[PDB]
């Protein structure tokens, strides 16, 4: 079946950075969902909704959004079996030193970090794209669109 | 009936820091345990060991401690009743920015943050000691003990 | 007799943030007091409420507030028997380096360091749920609540 | 075909590094290329063998390395289809600043940030997990030993 | 012959920063040009238009301007004969860290780092006027004039 | 005549407080050193404070604690006169401990000066405005210090 | 009849410079306001400090500049006396132009203050050593700051 | 006349950093020289200096060493007509944040900052190579082998 990517963010707080995600996503024609859950406080509903993905027969990434300290992205990432990606909100607070809690994970746990929302996306679609031809295409497209544009603003000028 | 420490550690690598809060414990005449459990692979595992001690009709807490992002502290506050100490084991990666994992807790995760793990002792035995008479009497000569050291040292000098 | 938290601040300054841990502690029915004084101005002061307050016989918790470099949060401590919470304003300035001066405590002098006002009044309430059946009951209350309104916003919110 | 995993470093200053993250992935049982360009010094080198693994007709992941300030990632990233890893090598210089190089990706550039060179093995490995049920049964394994040495830790302590 | 300054930034967005380089040089009667070229997603076009600049028969410098991780610099650096200055826009994400990326280049790679546009153009006009005694002499005047600036604000006080 | 009370928060810090007492002796200038700790043994450094403070004569008290230095504030906010905080050296958190030295309120104001030498100087050029001897010393010192540069300069030009 | 001269290096610097003066007034105390540049008009500076040397009187230097700081050390290094470094607040970099102030080298003893009021009271104090009168005004104003926190104390006291 | 570069460095304990740069220069065929002078301490010695070498008729840069608070290099710049370099020598105090002394200049102040020795050398070699072709053929020569060494390294470790 299709790819899937579950967009699991902690707090609906975050809602506006996972619709980001998920707009991406909807372009490179990839399926989603978006679900919230928080690992500390509503830890076995977290387990209870990764066991039901889990058990899709499909290709499926997991996009783990949480601010503050990040305990969710290790959560998800030592729960499921395959590949999933950290992609936490922006912050401000102490000079963006929350980004410190989803890079230092231990040995064992290993989601990918991106700092941008379509960064997320499209490294979800470059993960599929190594066995999913169709999403290949998109990707190709989609960045030589990205170098174009560049070259055109640099033709406005000289 | 008496107090009981549960000293709750990610890896066993952290064994030596946890060693130094329970000797301190032990000075206070407060019972501990020290246990193993890594919140992001062996989730389970915490949370029937959790279960186990909630159990217990005594008053209890728990020094969570966890290096690099701490997600253990926050894992186990969430979980038990009463109230929770974490007490990270010193890094000097990034400046010791591991730091801001333990101190940027959401809404409704309040474990108490100390950083030496001798103070993560005496703290605990305050706690007790609002209720625990003997505990406060402990506390009172240890720390009218610190003082005496300090004036004994200055006289001391030339 | 029922608990109390002295809630001690080093200026009128900080007053809204210790609002926020008053009003916290009123939901869990804990009875607190709103106190100002700085440790290097008006120590003499600082340390005659002090005494006011744990001649009492009853279960005590100071929280402690100063914008900052905190020195008010280790002087208290190093007075009083029994446990205290630190709980600075939050601020930007350097980075928010003023963290540190809350962090570095020297080894006998150990507040709880806690970021968010509400819980710096969380922590107090389960300090005295160790051995108080009925605030027991309203954490747990509290707690559940916040699990219920997550799952509940992933029911409505979920595609 | 096989997949491939192709580690590339900016420099042999990095082989250290790098090693560790072959020999893991030899444990996953995927094949690895180590190879030395720096984008900078020697960019149509670098373009001459990307061009070279791009023609291969099987499923690839890259791994870059590159100290100091990283430019070699994203320099990867934009050139190839399919999804790639940054995984500097760690430095203690600035308090460990040469991070935010791999972290700050324009829009378009996705690179996986892992820090530890064995969790980029095991993020490759999930990676091709997702399609690949060999290297999915070789992730359980791992994944499940890892818990397991935790959990025996305890048992001798509890 | 007649000095050129080529500005080469990474984003149209950086115009801004672009326009108070230009503008300075201007003053200081030297010829620029202003370009637009991504590093990462339009390698072959800066390398492109590098080539047609490289070509001319007169002194260049090139200004290199590149915002979050700045690979451009070091990549123009690394293909052209001469110096080149990187002054990369301002930023306040992360409390500025984008600089580190600037900063730490490898051992043969040399650009002159300057943070504020008007000091890149200065600095440009300096390094043409060790051999150009027209710029030597409009940098005199403009130091002197900055000087007197600040020696008449003295003397309207009160 | 002049004295300054050399206050250090822990017997630790003697190496640091001997480095300012060698230097004041230089400029011929009684000191003291004194143990005491802000929150441990506030009455103990009080009374010292208070014996101290009936002196008549010109005074200064250099203050020096580790970690959070709450006893530079504790002794200005006491004393009439002028004093001055030199915090012993520290990497923990990159050096953030200085932070506890600057961040006074409004109405506290110790001079902060980082090495000890310059603290004795501080406190000798401090008198100076007053004492001539001392204002002869100070002059002695600092072309003194001077003369060796130009020398070296001599020495080892090339 | 002493004096301070309050020397800021840029016009820009005026508030901050205004605020030190203000503060100064209501302790009696005399102050000039004067604008000048280590880098861009030193011989200025010195002929403006070689006016203030010379004068028979009890004086100070408070010494503002933004960014880095080169005028208080250059200000330090040539006059008798001691010197108060005040520099404006800055957000740039988390405010890291503060340490252009803190790293002195032995030799050069700037005190450091950054807030001016505070500039201002240790300014006094300094002289409250050898000025009864200013000593007085010192004893008044601090005792007004205590005052005013126990009024408010007394007044929203819940 | 031939090109010049003034290596001034604001102590003697500087001397190390200071011959990596010379050194560097050596290999470019541009003649140095290592000056010592700070600019709090003895600015009219450096002022007297700088005198000297700016009356001379040749292309000149100064590359300027100074620890902790970086004052030299902005001082200098300020006085010299032509383009200067700061290369600071490095330091892990507060996490390197001398750095920031080195980088925050004044408009009009416009030194060239670079943190290794080598390439302040290089950067210094490239500013001359824009009207002088023997430096040029030289800073190609260098270049060139920097990449061929790369190269040569993926060739026999290659795996």
């Amino acid at each position: 079946m299709r790819p899937l990517v579950i967009i699991l963010m902690g707090s609906s707080s975050d809602m506006g950075h996972a619709e980001k995600i998920a707009s991406e996503l909807k372009t490179f024609g990839i399926e989603y969902a978006i679900r919230i859950g928080d690992a500390h406080k509503t830890a076995e509903h977290v387990v209870s909704m990764l066991k039901e993905y889990e058990a899709l027969d499909r290709p499926k990434l997991y996009i783990t959004i949480a601010g503050r300290s990040n305990a969710l992205s290790g959560f998800v990432d030592g729960f499921v079996k395959g590949a999933t990606i950290a992609c936490p909100p922006p912050s401000d607070s102490f000079a963006g030193a929350d980004i410190y809690s989803s890079l230092r994970m231990p040995s064992g746990i290993s989601p990918a970090l991106v700092l941008e929302p379509k960064n997320a996306a499209l490294l979800a679609a470059r993960i599929f794209s190594l066995y999913d031809k169709e999403i290949a295409d998109s990707v190709k497209s989609y960045m030589e669109s990205n170098a174009q544009k560049i070259i055109e603003d640099d033709s406005k000028l000289k």
